[PDB]
Order: structure tokens, then sequence, then C-alpha cells
């Protein structure tokens, strides 16, 4: 009844690193950070959201490399975040990395028998929240992503 836009799926943790790669030099992989979220899905798409884990991990990736994977959204379910707005200054903080262009890629921790099926995280201005798209196959995408982590990481302009 009258919610049609966008359906409240889910609601849960996630988390977010800034720099993803486990270096095993670097056995304390960097800080990850936690944010509440109320996570909508645009219409279509029936998941089963008690499936998915509290927390998600999501890393920034530029969302510029993502371009590449265009084709594949078009397999996608969609997806809106928004914010449990539990700390403005991390938003904050979050909102100039993904709205200069960075976005989060958000893996599923392990339950299903596989790895579930990936997400994207992008933050679209224009409605003010946040947006993505959810491929089910994962191998794909996920394959995407790692040149994207492993060209960001040959790159690393993180600080």
């Amino acid at each position: 009844m009258s919610v049609s836009n966008k359906l409240l799926a889910w609601s849960g943790v996630l988390e977010w690193q800034e720099k993803p790669k486990p270096a095993s030099v670097d056995a304390n992989t960097k800080l990850t950070r936690s944010l509440p979220c109320q996570v909508y899905v645009n219409h279509g798409e029936n998941l089963k959201t008690e499936q998915w884990p509290q927390k998600l991990i999501m890393q920034l990736i530029p969302q510029q490399l993502l371009t590449t994977l265009g084709p594949l959204f078009r397999n996608s379910r969609m997806v809106q975040f928004h914010f449990t707005n539990k700390d403005l200054e991390s938003l904050k903080g979050l909102y100039r990395i993904m709205g200069n262009g960075f976005a989060g890629c958000v893996h599923f921790p392990h339950t299903a028998p596989c790895e579930v099926r990936v997400l994207m995280l992008l933050y679209s201005s224009k409605k003010k929240i946040f947006m993505g798209l959810i491929p089910y196959d994962q191998s794909g995408f996920v394959n995407g992503i790692r040149q994207v982590i492993t060209n960001l990481e040959h790159h690393h302009h993180h600080h």
C-alpha cells in the first residue's frame, strides 16, 4: 500500500574499507568503518534479505573504471541506500568520496553456497540518496572489480 517507488527490504550495517589489499606483510589490513543503513529495493526484484548477513563488505573503487562493466548492470536488481545518520561526520566524509566518483562495491560474506551475488553502491547527488544495482553473477562482476582493485592498488592514490 502506497509504497511502490522503492520497497524497504533490509536494514543493516555496512562496513567500508578505504583501502582493501590484504598484503600479508600487512596483517592488520587497514581500518574498517561501520555505518548503519536502510536499504530499499527498486521494484520487480524479489529477494529475501533475512538471508543477508548484518554486515556487508564494501570497498570504495573509482566509478571511472566501473564504466567498463556497463552492460553487466543490465541484469541486476535495484537497491537504494538511505543511511541511518548516526554520524554525520562519517556521512560527510563518505559523501566527499562517493560524490567524487567513487563507488562502493559491496561483496556479501559467505552464507549462500557460492558467494551470494554482488552489489554496487553509487551515490546519486541528484536524488541526494544512494542507489545501486546488484548483479546476480558474482563471477563476472567480481572479476571486473578485481581488475579495478588491482589497478587501484598499483596506482595507490590513497592516504
